[PDB]
């Protein structure tokens, strides 16, 4: 998956990314068995004051969570993910839970790219993981917490 | 909705900010019935130059919206709400239409969270609201403008 | 489409900038067929550190595209173009391909506006644009390259 999140500048110390990254990857990681390093968190940043909700300027506690998903998983379990990114992130940033907004919109995988590859249906990414260079088994799996 | 507004930083003003905000959560709403505080606008600023058409660096003009929706409403009413947001945030940011270009996405309701909760399908914002606690029916009630 | 690109503050230089919209763009219209001027490449720029991979901070090479297309192409067209994106932008960044990531979404036409216009089903472009006012023609056909 990719996790685009969209924070006002300087609401998250680079700990605070730290703990919200690992915390969205863990959720990702233990619901769907897909491992660490195929999950991006990208933190998009923006001075405070760039969002609204009802036309109002909100300060810098706003928290959008976009996660981009292959096809394929079950509305209980998205549910499941989707709780579980409220909950921890809620905690890791210290932030109230009233704060955060989650979307998830999935795509087929196979118009879907990681580290240059395509990507497999979800559940069979251990053997493709297993299909392919040494070198870039290598490169991915660094990439783990 | 999420309405992800991408501009040029400095292009709008905080009151150019706060009307364009305004001309797309006042469409929303009014277009769907929706209430106010539901829909946010997330202005993401970035340098000119950054905005390529047709491999033709832009100036500092374009205004690129996606607004990410639940599943649910009829296509006529989603090219009622483009239309209505093209010609508005013209209006609004002093902007001419050709500059503006507004994708919408869809998601299942059952994948999107708004204030650390699950959004109902469209149309029932208001039995959903009518079972939200004091608290949060108080804090979403400050967020209009 | 509109082709979101992720990368890194400074990782592109403008003319590197310039170079990656161009390899993208092209692959797009050698593709698809879509006249070049429809084309966006918008790069969203943030400070290195801000990726994580499997909950571990990158440094400043990774490169995202979001690209968001018109529903009705062939699962093997996006193939092809999603792998000629990892390829040419590979070799306009000068940057190895395990760095790359791509994914395509997809959305009815009928809610996609381009230039303030609505955009048409996908090979209909040539009739499309030439059923444009003049003024919108021409302000189109100055961005190509």
């Amino acid at each position: 998956p990719v996790y685009m999140v969209y924070v006002s500048q300087d609401r998250l110390t680079p700990s605070a990314k730290h703990a919200v990254a690992k915390a969205i990857t863990d959720a990702h990681r233990g619901l769907t068995g897909t491992q660490h390093f195929l999950a991006q968190v990208n933190f998009q940043e923006q001075p405070a004051g760039n969002v609204f909700l009802g036309g109002v300027q909100q300060g810098g506690d706003t928290i959008f969570v976009h996660g981009l998903h292959r096809e394929g998983r079950s509305a209980d379990l998205k549910g499941q993910l989707a709780q579980r990114i409220v909950d921890d992130v809620s905690v890791a940033a210290e932030i109230d839970r009233k704060h955060i907004w989650v979307y998830f919109g999935e795509m087929p995988a196979q118009q879907m790219v990681e580290y240059g590859r395509f990507l497999p249906q979800p559940g069979h990414e251990g053997e493709w993981f297993d299909n392919l260079s040494s070198d870039e088994r290598a490169f991915m799996e660094t990439n783990v917490d």
